[PDB]
DNA sequence: GCCTTGCCGGGTAA
DNA sequence: GTTCCGGCGCG
DNA sequence: CGCGCCGGAACTTACCCGGCAAGGC
């Protein structure tokens, strides 16, 4: 479906450059947040937000897309119990993504946490198990890759995509 | 040569 | 990237 | 009383970038 794909992509952005938060305030107040942060307000307004808005319309979510200016980056924020569980449940069923979703999701994760220089093809994350999942999808799409611990200061692993397959990767995934 | 990729420090964009 | 804050709405 | 959407803001740190050098054809 068109929404499952846009969903997979947004989840990549979210995991890569934002998050999902179940907040608890005093006294017994709460909030659920779907967040993507970025340096460029323009990317957020022009590229990311129209995608999220579509998803919101599609799910009859009522919350508004908030764009908040932070000291170091802009934050897209949807304050919504519904949107939150939607993405959170999807994250839990990640291993079952089909090809369409796999691709969309890797695209989102790469845009967010990849080497966009493209001189090398790399993805960074502290979650090894998440990288191992991506690694297998790639291998099965004919894109060889390795994982090792890149940054010993912060426990950040890198998924390195063999440049022998640079073309199949840039073409297949970053479409 | 040249290409690839593991290594590792800077500092800003998460 | 994450979690405080004070606000508000609502059964 | 209990919870869930707003609008920030302060707070922390995980990324991305990019030079180097070892191994391979
Ligand atoms: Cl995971
Ligand atoms: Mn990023």
């Amino acid at each position: 479906e068109n929404v499952s794909g846009i969903s997979a992509y947004l989840l990549g952005l979210i995991i890569g450059d934002g998050g999902l938060y179940k907040l608890k305030y005093k006294g017994n107040r709460s909030e659920y947040r779907v967040v993507i942060t970025a340096k460029s307000e323009n990317l957020i307004k022009q590229h990311i937000a129209p995608l999220m808005q579509f998803l919101i319309d599609e799910l009859n979510v009522k919350s508004k897309i908030q764009i908040v200016k932070g000291d170091t980056r802009y934050e897209l924020r949807v304050s919504s119990k519904k949107l939150y569980y939607y993405f959170a449940n999807m994250l839990e069923r990640i291993r079952l993504f089909n090809m369409r979703e796999q691709i969309a999701f890797i695209k989102g994760l790469y845009v967010a946490e990849g080497d966009m220089t493209l001189k090398r093809l790399r993805i960074w994350n502290k979650n090894k198990a998440l990288l191992e999942i991506v690694s297998r999808w790639l291998n099965n799409l004919g894109v060889r890759n390795t994982i090792h611990l890149d940054d010993h200061r912060h426990g950040v692993y890198v998924l390195n995509i063999s440049l022998r397959d640079r073309i199949k990767f840039v073409h297949t995934i970053l479409s």
